[PDB]
């Protein structure tokens, strides 16, 4: 039995609407689609227009606005008195009506703050609706609920395109703990919009803070994290774990990245096991063999965090290149080469600042001319103010000098922000927060940013509704939008330990979708887009605008698997270039307009 309000706002019919009436009430002698504080993207009820005495403003009745107030006024007394009040105040977008006070609260101006949207009873929101032009800034569709925090994320290979999206929190879908055999499991079919979780047990790993490495057949490799030397192997053809063979050593918050040789290199780790700098290894998916590399020396690749080593060799920016080598961008200021030949190598590279820029975001855009973008990041792990500091860094031939110039700063300091190359090598940034603090919403940005590569410029894109800060993800999808997604957990000491007195208004068991300008023609319709009607044929390296990229997976600011591989419309001969693994075709018009990506399976010679 469930009345349901007008509105839309509906109980679980006399008292009932009694309790409708005071804003206080959630019980009498409240069950919304949404619980009170989930945040929105879109008005969960109907809305009201409402035109000033001189002539318009939106009403969306019992929610909020959080964020700093330009003004807070005791004196109003009604939603089109507090309506007025917004008209007549210089600057104002957005305004606050609180039932049970009587007071009207003017919003502080976006983007110099962020306001997020909450669903509570005891508020009505008032907003003069921004007229957002989507062939200059894209646009973010409504917020996705999802069973489990997606604080990992990797897009499942399929032909002729992928269909689905695996994510992962921990051995809760909204908390982690330490060791526990098990990791919550979230799986969204985005052809279908279909959503299922799962519990994962067989391999014994809690997953959560892992190492993430799609290898040559598409098989993701999932690497310690919580479960701290066991390694867990995705099998997208039986959509079933195998456990792989346990590390050297015992490793949390570290990167992995697949080589040339579809071998996977991971240095660092200093989250779980041993509270020490952690040296390489590498794993053989043919051996299935692990190797200790002591000579691929840590200490070269620390960053000086104020929390000490326990953070300093976390998330390194590790890129698979020519010849078995690996490229290491940051986040420590000096960048490093790795090998994996002998018993290691480690080798300076470069300076790419003055600063280390823990979970800075970074991406290969082009690999033919070796090409890496990286941007913002903190000089600590937490409690650090991010930096606006963006670099192209340049790469050659492995094992020689590299080439870094600071290219125009981010109009937001971003720490814990996610980057994707788009198909005509422009970056999507979404996220992160002015500064680095482990668990919160505070000052999380949400208005996305585009560099352009080509022009060495920043354009914003239009907000999304959520922030994602620390163990939120970005990842792109096969239609050529980005999911942007997760935010928060709450530790607990032990496993099944009560949730009950984690602040959830971090958690954000939830994602969203841009779609790029590219998608929009000049007058806000969706462009035609380029179909492709391609071999379902593993083709090999060399064998024969356009561009591939490959299938991303994405934790804590580290997405490895990423790449994209400009083309001549004809593939390269160096898979340190064309790294082996499944990527998406995508084919576009030379206005810029591409297609849904058709997958494109490359083996080794
Ligand atoms: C494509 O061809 C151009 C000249 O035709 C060449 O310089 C380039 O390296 C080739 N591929 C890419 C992606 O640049
Ligand atoms: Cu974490």
């Amino acid at each position: 039995t469930v009345w349901e309000t007008p509105i839309g706002v509906k109980y679980t019919l006399e008292c009932a609407k009694i309790c409708d009436s005071d804003a206080r009430c959630n019980r009498a002698v409240l069950t919304n689609d949404l619980p009170e504080g989930a945040f929105i993207s879109t008005c969960s009820f109907n809305e009201t227009s409402y035109r000033v005495p001189e002539t318009e403003y939106r009403i969306c009745p019992d929610t909020d606005y959080t964020g700093v107030n330009a003004k807070v006024v005791e004196g109003v007394t009604t939603i089109q008195a507090c309506a007025e009040l917004c008209s007549n105040t210089q600057d104002c977008r957005k305004s606050v009506f609180d039932h049970i006070n009587n007071a009207c609260a003017i919003k502080a101006a976006e983007p110099a703050t962020s306001i997020f949207w909450v669903q509570d009873k005891q508020f009505s929101t008032i907003r003069l609706p921004e007229n957002i032009d989507p062939a200059v800034k894209g646009k973010w569709g409504d917020l996705i609920r999802l069973p489990v925090i997606p604080v990992a994320a990797y897009i499942v290979p399929s032909y002729p395109e992928p269909s689905r999206l695996l994510f992962f929190s921990s051995w809760s879908n909204d908390a982690f703990s330490g060791a526990s055999g098990m990791t919550q499991f979230g799986d969204y079919d985005f052809a279908t919009g279909a959503i299922s979780q799962r519990t994962v047990t067989n391999t014994h790993h809690d997953m959560f803070c892992p190492g993430i490495s799609q290898l040559e057949d598409g098989r993701i490799l999932i690497q310690g994290g919580s479960d701290a030397d066991t390694v867990s192997i995705y099998d997208p053809a039986t959509n079933e774990f195998t456990r792989g063979p346990n590390m050297t050593l015992a490793r949390g918050y570290q990167t992995s990245c697949t080589l040339s040789n579809g071998k996977v290199f991971t240095i660092g780790g200093a989250y779980s096991g041993e509270r020490v700098g952690k040296n390489g290894e590498v794993y053989d998916p043919v051996a299935n063999a692990w190797t200790y590399l002591p000579g691929a020396d840590f200490r070269p690749m620390l960053t000086n965090d104020h929390e000490g080593i326990w953070r300093e060799d976390n998330h390194a920016w590790l890129f698979g290149w020519k010849n078995g080598s690996i490229f290491q961008a940051g986040p420590s200021k000096d960048q490093h080469w790795y090998g994996i030949q002998g018993n290691g190598t480690v080798a300076k590279a470069a300076t790419r600042d003055d600063d280390d820029a823990m979970c800075g975001v970074w991406v290969m855009y082009d690999a033919v001319a070796g090409k890496i973008f990286s941007a913002g990041g903190s000089p600590d792990y937490t409690d650090s103010p991010a930096t606006q500091r963006a670099h192209i860094t340049t790469i050659g031939e492995p094992n020689t000098p590299a080439e870094v110039e600071r290219v125009a700063d981010m109009g937001f300091p971003r720490g814990f922000a996610n980057a994707v190359v788009l198909p005509d090598g422009q970056v999507l940034v979404t996220g992160g927060q002015r500064m680095s603090l482990v668990f919160t919403n505070t000052d999380g940005i949400l208005v996305a940013e585009l560099f352009n590569p080509e022009t060495r410029e920043w354009k914003q894109m239009a907000p999304m509704a959520v922030p994602r800060n620390y163990h939120s993800v970005s990842i792109l999808l096969p239609d050529a939008t980005v999911f942007s997604g997760g935010g928060g957990m709450c530790w607990v000491q032990n496993v099944g330990d009560s949730t009950a007195g984690c602040d959830k208004t971090v958690d954000h068991s939830d994602g969203e979708i841009f779609e790029p300008p590219y998608l929009f023609n000049e007058d806000g319709s969706r462009a035609a887009r380029p179909v492709i009607s391609i071999s379902a044929d593993p083709i090999k390296a060399g064998a024969t605008t356009a561009a591939l990229i490959r299938l991303g997976s994405v934790t804590h600011s580290v997405n490895s698997d990423q790449r994209r591989v400009p083309l001549n419309v004809t593939l390269p001969d160096d898979y340190g270039i064309l790294l082996p693994g499944y990527y998406y075709l995508f084919v576009s018009t030379p206005q810029g307009t591409p297609s849904i990506a058709k997958t494109v399976h490359v083996i080794l010679g």
